[PDB]
């Protein structure tokens, strides 16, 4: 009966019978995006209505149309007409992938090219990659893909190898019409293959493994009701998944005595970028938003026990919809766990003569998901001392080029004549903020250094400051990692017991941001990735940093279109995004398959207990 | 057998008897440090001199010694007496510290403090803290220590609740007498205790745990031999430990193919100071040295199975001397496991239709140490992938004043009317390299954006910069987090297969440094906290970025003495000193015990391997 329970099969065949009896769904149409609505702010007061919403893509070159729908009472709420080259394009279809390589294999110019190169057509795989907004006019409205191709010379080799630089096309993939192929020159095909399974590669496997058994005689110390409600260790949430951002968190809450005290609403990862920096044309308006344009949800990968989510693990299978409005069931795509985190709080005092040691643990919330080369993986933690964090796990292959004669400023060399051009992969986390309840407030807290002289005499004392950040136009920070910059979100209005509003604590990793030039059209289509902190008033259609259709939009959409607004923050419904990030300069390591790098952030709880929250954790 | 074997108790009891048929241990001697030497530079095969450096202090205040002790040839190879006015005084002796008390409790000043506070000197405990260098004239040439107290109800109370504000004594510890007592007026001494075994405390304990099973059913999958020497997955090294800096790294080497290959010669924590920023005389002088002053591998704790380290533990027990010259085995103080690290490298391949997964691990090298009321944790890790980390964790029971009526700018409220003064915890790592052998040197890596114009015209485009540190002038170097700034120690002379010199990378985690003001004592004491990255030349007796002697000890000696040598440090045998650490406000969450808090540095290969090292990594 919770309204955030995971999306049923028979709720997404609801919804597709609900669109086709409206006439929404004939043959051309294709369904981009669905998922379910969260509960709008009071909606306990019961009366239970589930409403979906959907993208509608049509094939034929109609329209397309943003619907909601209530499968709670079979009705359409809203169609709307969408004008998308004012408010953006859908998100990429999986089926409108294959339709690149498709289009270019009988297009002569491209042939043309992949001849004087010497490469057989029928062994040329293409990227289909997001266009992005720049200088042709001419793409205005229209729906866009762009291609680079990799040389696959039999069924199990690994593309990545043999990029064939100075090459890319355009296709407009509603009209099926090549638009522009550019050839720059003829660039060698790296030719050592990277086939990671290959034994001539890897060379004979290690036998000097020995097992590591994790197993919990009694099971996991968590429970699982109404689906995906998760109680563990004072912790309280409900697991949700959607095909956009992939797992979110709801209702985070900690149990403190005989209150249930909220932290977070809602906790999510509402876009990733990979913006490349490579000025070569052929590659200089690749940006991918993994998340916005690709749907990282629907990627999720179905997850093996002993190989991705080792111990006692407890799976949940989210159902999605295809392209027709049939429900599509990941199996396992979700795992969910308690780890060991080794000790947690130890003493060894002399006078008293105790001796104390307790060890720590975390409940992890994780999927992985496959966009094309990368392979990422998302986890959420939730540790018995309050903190919560989230990592991502970056892995896969890396994205590959030529590697330049003379050498190159923005391409790394991972083989001979292989390059892997530099870029970065940044995050935004929206966390919908409930510190003790909706009226919150966040304050920048910087370390403050002391002059040595009155008062200070010795030129010892340092101290630190706190700025309420009061509203939208003053809510954009930097980090400052020099001057210990973090940020606090409290409740003004409630109280610990040393009479200081209680609080969470963000301590950010502080990576570089965006790297691109302002002006650029990156810099304006993912604002949000030049700041590291932003603060907004919450509001039901401010869901992305970027906007609802990130794909080809122009630019200034989501988080810059909000904060214009200026709305007050001081003590109100508010959300924190959190842009983090991994700035990538390939290194030979990196190839033929990376290792995994990890980026991430933590909240802390600070003064939001009256004291230790783990003082009742048992001798192990 | 291996010259980085660990001292044994014959070879302690054998410098025992090598000082006193030198005529060096008297019965008013006491050994205040002890510890072997590493081998020299320059090989040797098995013509093995097995050395010993000692400290030792006289209890009649006659001059202390340096001696170096040759226990295979049974010499004295060098005898020194110290002006300890000028070089340092020698670290604190257990024996000294209980001094303090008992003292005090004597002294008709300390004794009218505490009748101004009602207070029953039966149950005041002292805490003996190092003295530093301030404006006493007098102490100079003299051991110090000053005195804090905290009142203990019953034997089992925690002291720490109960800070005695207002009142601090001086002690020599030599002439057993106290120099002085300050008394800057009463404050109320907390009362709520801080029994974090007290039921009334805790409330009833949680019940909800379930148990984690970590077994390795084959045992674990790295070898020990010759008592400290370590195989696993590739790596080879030794554990050494130093009653001053505990373990200790020697001989990090990474076996690729049929090659041997040295990444780090020797990795320690070489110091690590504790200063704190509350600018009341009463504590504004506190700094701890932990392992200059203190010695913290001689504060091992035993570390129980089950609780302190989980899983397939393999113990060393690490023998240091007593006061006396007598050894003392700190019965399983180092813990050694490998554990679980999730996933390696997974990529899901559409093209190839290959699936691919594979699990990381790390080896665990870790002790913990207790600093009268602070706990810390030193854990070493090396990863299948060729990364290398440290993390120091930070518990214990925090170091607590009287929280001043009105607030404070440098103290914390944790209980009513008990404070906590805000203070840091900066380590040192020395990381001797060794990268593919001795020739290496170091380059300061920034991201370096790019302005969009001629060949950037959709200013995508971004880089970085590497600057060479050719002298030790150029080679004190702080944090850039903002663009990405890390050091990478190269072998200019030992190349990749793709003509680049091997290299690995330190990744800083870009905390605060040190804050006090630069004319402070601490500023020129600590002057190796300044700043996050110092390199030097390599030399037989430059080991601490403090110096030999830190007790008392004003500036003069360490990192700025060392660098003003202005080495070559281009393609030379050269050390890495890097600087971090935690900047503490303590939270209430922090009381009665402190949950851990992290703090650390990493290396990771950057194209030291001609590909990804893991590839032989089988499937789990
Ligand atoms: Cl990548
Ligand atoms: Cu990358
Ligand atoms: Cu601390
Ligand atoms: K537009
Ligand atoms: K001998
Ligand atoms: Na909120
Ligand atoms: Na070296």
């Amino acid at each position: 009966a919770s309204p955030f329970r995971l999306a049923s099969a028979g709720e997404i065949s609801e919804v597709q019978g609900i669109l086709r009896t409206a006439g929404l769904l004939g043959p051309e149409k294709r369904i981009a995006y669905l998922g379910v609505l969260d509960p709008a702010r009071g909606a306990g007061s019961e009366a239970e209505d589930r409403r979906f919403r959907v993208f509608i893509h049509d094939v034929s070159g109609a329209r397309p149309q943003e619907v909601t729908v209530s499968v709670t009472n079979g009705t359409v709420i809203s169609a709307v007409e969408l004008d998308t080259a004012a408010t953006g394009e859908l998100p990429v279809l999986e089926e409108e992938f294959e339709v690149v390589e498709q289009l270019l294999a009988t297009d002569e110019r491209w042939l043309k090219a992949l001849a004087a190169r010497n490469l057989d057509v029928s062994k040329v795989r293409v990227a289909p990659l997001s266009a992005g907004v720049f200088e042709y006019a001419e793409e205005r409205g229209r729906r866009i893909l762009r291609g680079l191709a990799f040389v696959q010379d039999f069924p199990e080799d690994s593309a990545w190898a043999h990029p064939v630089d100075g090459l890319v096309a355009y296709v407009d993939v509603v009209s099926k019409e090549v638009t522009r192929v550019i050839d720059t020159g003829v660039f060698p095909v790296p030719a050592e293959h990277g086939n990671y399974t290959d034994p001539e590669l890897t060379g004979p496997l290690r036998t000097t493994q020995k097992p590591i058994s994790i197993t919990q005689p009694e099971g996991p110390s968590f429970t699982v009701t109404g689906g995906n409600h998760i109680e563990w260790e004072k912790w309280s949430l409900d697991v949700g998944f959607d095909v956009r951002e992939g797992v979110v968190l709801h209702n985070i809450a900690f149990r403190d005595g005989d209150r249930l005290r909220p932290i977070i609403n809602r906790a999510s990862i509402a876009e990733m970028v990979v913006p490349y920096g490579d000025p070569s044309p052929i590659r200089s308006w690749q940006n991918y938003f993994d998340t916005g344009e690709y749907l990282v949800g629907q990627y999720a990968n179905s997850l093996e026990l002993g190989c991705d989510c080792l111990g006692d693990i407890t799976y949940l299978s989210p159902v999605i919809s295809d392209a027709f409005g049939n429900p599509r069931e990941i199996r396992n795509g979700i795992c969910m766990h308690e780890e060991d985190w080794g000790i947690l709080a130890k003493h060894s005092d002399l006078w008293s003569g105790i001796n104390y040691t307790r060890r720590n643990r975390r409940m992890v919330i994780s999927f992985f998901t496959t966009i094309g080369n990368y392979d990422y993986g998302f986890y959420w933690y939730l540790y018995l001392d309050g903190t919560i964090e989230f990592e991502a796990k970056a892995t896969g292959v890396v994205f590959t080029s030529a590697f330049p004669e003379g050498g190159s400023d923005n391409i790394s060399q991972l083989a001979p004549g292989l390059g892997a051009p530099f870029h970065q992969h940044i995050f935004s986390a929206r966390l919908d903020m409930a510190i003790d309840g909706f009226t919150n407030r966040v304050e920048e807290e910087d370390v403050v250094r002391q002059t040595m002289g009155p008062g200070n005499e010795r030129g010892n004392a340092f101290s630190r400051k706190r700025t309420v950040l009061t509203r939208e136009s003053e809510a954009v920070r930097e980090a400052d990692a020099r001057t210990g910059r973090t940020w606090i979100i409290s409740n003004p209005e409630s109280k610990n017991r040393l009479n200081e509003p209680v609080g969470y604590k963000l301590h950010a990793h502080n990576q570089p941001t965006l790297l691109a030039d302002p002006g650029s059209s990156i810099a304006r289509r993912a604002a949000f990735a030049t700041k590291d902190l932003w603060v907004t008033r919450y509001a039901d259609d401010e869901r992305y940093p970027t906007g609802d259709f990130v794909n080809q939009h122009s630019g200034g959409a989501g988080l810059p279109s909000y904060i214009a607004q200026d709305r007050d923050i001081d003590g109100q419904d508010i959300v924190v995004w959190h842009t983090f990030g991994l700035t990538h300069f390939p290194r030979v390591e990196d190839w033929p398959i990376m290792p995994v790098d990890t980026v991430g952030f933590k909240l802390r709880p600070e003064g939001f207990f009256d004291r230790s929250p783990v003082l009742d954790v048992p001798a192990n």
